[PDB]
């Protein structure tokens, strides 16, 4: 809940959403063996950025 | 980005990732586990894409 504690998991989740995103854009035109491989690696970061942003979240609630 | 813009987004987060966690606890399975999995994914590219969107100024 601190702006410092908060930064490197914001940060981390900002960049996963970009790599997300650039997925996106790049699917209109790759083979769909690389989409497929793409999405689910960026479907994991995205997944595992956003879980240890709330857990942290969770984790100072309880305090 | 701003503390006021920031809780609902993250407030959403922390909903979402303790939804999870507590289907992940009582083990594709349930309407619950595909529901706590869209919620997940949405409040995450929710609160991304406000972070990306806040940084241009």
């Amino acid at each position: 809940m601190t702006n410092t504690d908060l930064k490197p998991l914001l940060d981390n989740l900002r960049n996963a959403t970009e790599f997300w995103n650039l997925v996106a854009a790049a699917s209109a035109t790759d083979e769909s063996t690389v989409h497929n491989r793409s999405y689910r690696d960026a479907l994991d970061w995205l997944e595992s950025a956003a879980l240890a942003l709330g857990d942290a979240l969770i984790a100072q609630r309880k305090a």
